[PDB]
């Protein structure tokens, strides 16, 4: 209860951009199309470009999640190469259940919020910079239906990182025992803030095995891109994650 | 990295404070200043009162048998709480004690030891080298090799800190027989002698050669347990009225 205080507190300090705010705007700038898209830029190919602002997107989010992790309460004791495998495996997970707050059925908030570029537009793209994309609004559509806040999403996205079964974690009883903790606290948050709702807390566990499929089969297009997309380059911080 | 070694060595360190009743700190201190046995007489005197049937050179084995099988329960539970030890598969587990725990057992039998003798029961009995060696063969012949290996482990002069690892060291070894995750456990053993090196600068700087030193001790503590192993079926083949714990059958299968 206050250690759920606490963790939303910390996200909060760090996400520029909260659910709250983009509801808010959700209900900017359409991006629908080339000419659009053009505008709001006022390079390779449009589809390149695209996956080049996703990259943009991501690294900062990644940036994020690590000052967030700092906040989580043990975290820090961990050893310095575990908290690095953490970050490592699932900032991915905690990127795409976090992009469930900026998605409607129609599209995404972009620039902070400025911006909406359609679902439409994003899947006219070339093969396979549509397929990686496209993957993301199935999961998010279905989230959005569970009707979480931020101060959910705050533990949720924390849980994710201190997952236990992460390759080559030295002491995995103490990622687990906190993770315990998250869990725990979630479990009692969803009962206060959701009361009505019925069985939230285990549809929330399948969420994050959800997450986890989702983001191997990201990895999977990934690896893709890196050799049949030989002009597309990578931030090296997206670099080091999927080595 | 350099601070979680540390803070690794640490952790295996209270991992080993945690689980064995003796560590070489006490041991140390009961031999320096026990019941001494060093005979029948004072044996059967120690079986009536040092608490804790067939012929003497059996009831002696029966009694080391005894206390390995105890050690081998100290060395489960502290691999318990190496870090990773007890994420990996159920059958790496036991692979990892079946193979390890005697190279382990007479790692640390040396810091109960000097070349007079070693503690029994807690420390509460002293039975010296010249009555074990009266034992008939092939009794006397499984024990002298051990404390020619334990007096000169003991010249190194590590301390429990060092042991801790060492012992995790034995346990975490890549290469015994059926592993199914070789490289896993490759990769705790080598954060566990990455891990060593450091303390030892750290605990004993001005001891050249150390570490390497360590590493010959893990490869002759190999053979000296090939030859354990050798001579306890020799003792299963000869011996046939002798017999071996459950645990320790289990280990020798
Ligand atoms: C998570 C996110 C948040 N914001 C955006 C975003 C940002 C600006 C645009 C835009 C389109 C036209 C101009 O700008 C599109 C998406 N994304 C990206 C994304 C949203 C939905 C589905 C999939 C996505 O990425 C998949 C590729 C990620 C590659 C790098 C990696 O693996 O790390
Ligand atoms: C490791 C240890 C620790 N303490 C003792 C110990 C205990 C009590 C007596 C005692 C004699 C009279 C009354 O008690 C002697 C030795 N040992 C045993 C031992 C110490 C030195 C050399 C060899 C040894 O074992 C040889 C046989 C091991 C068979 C079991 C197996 O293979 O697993």
């Amino acid at each position: 209860k206050a250690f759920s205080k606490h963790i939303y507190n910390a996200y909060l300090k760090n996400f520029n951009m909260t659910k709250k705010k983009a509801r808010s705007i959700l209900t900017p700038f359409v991006i629908h199309d080339i000419e659009t898209l053009w505008q709001a830029e006022k390079y390779k190919e449009i589809s390149v470009h695209v996956f080049y602002r996703c990259q943009c997107t991501t690294v900062e989010t990644v940036r994020e999640l690590t000052e967030f992790a700092k906040s989580i309460p043990s975290f820090s004791s961990l050893f310095l190469n575990d908290q690095v495998t953490l970050l490592k495996y699932g900032v991915h997970e905690a990127i795409f259940a976090m992009l469930a707050s900026i998605v409607n059925k129609d599209g995404l908030l972009v620039a902070n919020g400025s911006g909406f570029v359609t679902r439409e537009f994003l899947r006219s793209l070339r093969k396979p910079f549509s397929d990686i994309i496209e993957p993301k609004f199935e999961f998010a559509v279905k989230f959005n239906a569970l009707e979480l806040d931020d101060s959910d999403l705050a533990l949720f996205i924390a849980a994710i990182i201190l997952c236990g079964d992460r390759p080559g974690l030295m002491n995995v009883p103490r990622v687990e025992a906190i993770q315990d903790t998250i869990l725990r606290a979630l479990e009692f948050h969803l009962q206060a803030n959701h009361p009505d709702a019925q069985y939230l807390f285990p549809k929330l566990l399948q969420k994050m095995a959800d997450l986890r499929q989702l983001v191997t089969e990201h990895a999977q297009m990934m690896q893709r891109i890196k050799k049949t997309e030989t002009e597309t380059s990578l931030h090296p911080l997206l670099q080091e994650i999927y080595k």
